[PDB]
């Protein structure tokens, strides 16, 4: 996680907190890349996720609306 993308990116707040919302803008935004939105679209596989389902009722659930983040933006 912590790591440099193009200088200083160290972000280790990769969960389902606020800065994690900034994230779905990439995967709501064209200006990203498809590789940009695997790296979180593979959270689900690490975290044990059953679906689509589980998925967004997880962010939903905290009060956050990922239902954009589903490549569907």
């Amino acid at each position: 996680k912590c790591y440099s993308q193009n200088g200083l990116v160290l972000h280790c707040d990769a969960n389902f907190l606020e800065h994690e919302l900034s994230y779905i803008d990439v995967l709501l935004d064209k200006n990203a890349d498809q590789a940009t939105k695997d790296n979180l679209r593979s959270y689900f596989a690490d975290k044990g996720l059953h679906s689509i389902k589980d998925i967004i009722n997880k962010a939903k659930q905290d009060g956050f609306d990922v239902s954009k983040y589903e490549h569907v933006k």
